[PDB]
């Protein structure tokens, strides 16, 4: 466990800037303008198959409206506007430069401000939580406390430094991000994380059990032998390890993995060439926009699949979803957000055995309808002796926070609520 | 096995027409100069972890090299003139407008000429065979046969037209290509395959033990390489459009293959190694077989089809199997004798990785010729 490794230039370690210095987010005239004119000037697409919608992929019909409305539509400069409406910085982690956002509420006398970390995925953003800030940051009267909010871009996503050579993987996220903490002052602090801020949050909580004084988190999953063997222990008679009113989002096992079959293309390929597949992305508008947004399709509900549209106006705004997609264009991080996976996945990450190692931290877990997966309490407790809780919902996908803000920041703060509760 | 089955637009049915026409490859002057800009108004590309080389896929420190080079110093006139020293010709089979090139030789009398079909894989093209062709077609006084070769377009690849519906996996392609020989007016002819190529032809053998008198197959660390299948076979469409929009997203994708296919090691090397073998023309004719008919989507299709629930036996024709060293899967003699009972020999050159024809056009040429020599010593 090396807290002092070194991810960016090594000619800088005795150069080191440590201070926290205002960033404000700029969509550059230069910028908007060649964005404007490689989406002016795209090639004919292949015409879909008729009638299949999205089963094939993104459907090419659908791009022009799209490029179309990115183009002429998005109002550049509002967004902007948007985007800066909280407080953003940067500080130097371990040779990276770190962007993160704080919110901080202002509170009467007799309310106590706790901080919270608060972790995006794949392919998403810090863009992911501003519709759940407001709720987030609220005083209510109800509670004792007012979050405070510290939202970082993963190292090589949206504003944050890439590493300049091989080995950084989730559990070293884990660590950039203590290191984080401890640069802004905090010894202690809850974590809530997603997709890949789960995995990260969760090694947190292994790591540094001191610090974290709680963890919530909408992506709570096991790999792990011991979860798989357990998991086909429960095909033989179900109602062992799963209830019967939640053994369909389980089960029948064949369902569940005939779908991942089909979903996790993007993984094995991100995980072996991500180098490779992110060239495209990089260069074009159309591939970027088509490869992110078909995920804010799919994994908000399997079922939209069959439609023509996406259907990408489910839950979301145009403007929103190209807030976040302006987020990998600008920054042009793509590829180096990628090589998050091909890292993870590498031999000696694995040898970790993360997946063995119990987290003894406080966790509350949530667990929308439509994510891309689901593990019972039984199983979870394996990796998280400590659970609080398994709230689960009847609505949302794997988006939770971004789709569904307030129902998101009720449970995080009801889970907090339960959190201090116990301690006494 | 439906061998009517109509893969085009269904109104083209009635109005069928079955003519052979000649074709000529063009690049067009608003292709090439919209190709030129598109790659000079160049985004800067995220650089690559130090000393990795294409362990994390295509190395980008390459991409200002390669794209300058197409952008500058690729003769496209030439290089068309170049893929048009052989007669091309287009013919409608099944609703779809399928590319081949036909090489006859010119032949004195008591030499039979003998048809062989040849097939090519992805991400390859009839590119693969050019340098192959001159001694496939070698009319030798040693010899009593000369060799004519037909060499199409896969469906969806370079100048073959796409099917406007689900369903065209690799057996599907197995009949289309048996009405194209029919078509042309051979009763009994002999297959050569890698990748999708041996598994057609494969399928070929299989379903018309009849009209296929001979069949030469050359596809008889490994989890690390079935990224691109596994995406391809799933979502086709999404991987697809960044690929049809960028040049060197489509140079990237591809070459990365030429690279590991042909030797694994070369994994390590900086630059690929994709000096290794050809120069850059080679690889840039095949790439443009793909840039100019915007057909990487429709190639990449190919996989979503063969790897469906209705897609997912052995060959009682004769057989020839040619192993280079450096393949991906390996396989011993005595399982060969499983898939292909009548198994007649198995060639093993210790040089040469997937791209065979390609690589080594005169060893592929010369084991081609022997194969089809010990073919017809057999019935008798």
């Amino acid at each position: 466990l090396d807290l002092e490794e070194w991810w960016g230039p090594p000619e800088l370690k005795q150069k080191q800037d440590t201070s926290i210095k205002p960033f404000e987010i700029t969509f550059s005239e230069t910028m908007v303008k060649e964005l404007k004119e490689r989406i002016k000037k795209r090639r004919p697409f292949a015409p879909p198959l008729e009638g299949v919608g999205f089963k094939y992929g993104f459907n090419s019909k659908q791009l022009d409206s799209w490029l179309k409305y990115w183009a002429e539509e998005y109002p550049f400069a509002e967004r902007q506007k948007f985007l800066n409406q909280y407080p953003h910085f940067k500080t130097n982690i371990q040779g990276l430069n770190i962007h993160f956002m704080r919110i901080t509420p202002k509170v009467p006398k007799g309310v106590e401000i706790v901080p919270l970390l608060l972790l995006h995925g794949w392919p998403g953003s810090v863009r992911e939580f501003y519709e759940a800030i407001p709720h987030l940051t609220a005083v209510s009267k109800d509670r004792n406390f007012a979050l405070e909010i510290i939202a970082p871009s993963l190292p090589g996503y949206g504003f944050s430094d890439a590493a300049v050579r091989p080995g950084l993987a989730a559990a070293e996220v884990a660590v950039i991000f203590k290191n984080l903490m401890a640069r802004l002052g905090y010894k202690q602090y809850y974590v809530q994380g997603g997709d890949w801020g789960a995995l990260i949050g969760s090694a947190m909580a292994t790591f540094f059990p001191k610090e974290i004084i709680g963890f919530h988190s909408n992506m709570a999953l096991t790999l792990s032998p011991a979860a798989t063997f357990l998991e086909f222990v429960g095909a033989l008679f179900p109602s062992l390890i799963v209830e019967p009113e939640l053994a369909n989002r389980l089960y029948p096992l064949s369902e569940k993995y005939s779908t991942l079959l089909e979903e996790l293309g993007y993984m094995h390929i991100q995980a072996t060439k991500p180098d490779t597949v992110g060239i495209g992305l990089t260069d074009s508008p159309a591939g970027l926009l088509a490869y992110i947004l078909e995920k804010f399709s799919t994994w908000t509900n399997p079922d939209l699949r069959s439609k023509e549209d996406g259907g990408l106006s489910y839950r979301w705004t145009k403007d929103q979803l190209i807030d976040n997609l302006m987020l990998y264009w600008s920054t042009k991080s793509i590829v180096t957000s990628m090589r998050l996976y091909a890292e993870s996945f590498s031999s000696r990450h694995f040898d970790l055995k993360l997946d063995e190692i119990q987290v003894q931290v406080p966790t509350w877990v949530l667990q929308a309808k439509h994510e891309l997966a689901y593990q019972p309490p039984c199983i979870l407790k394996m990796k998280y002796p400590k659970l609080v809780n398994a709230s689960v919902i009847e609505d949302g996908g794997h988006f939770l926070a971004f789709e569904l803000p307030e129902i998101f920041a009720k449970d995080v703060l009801k889970a907090i609520g339960e959190f201090r509760k116990l301690k006494n």
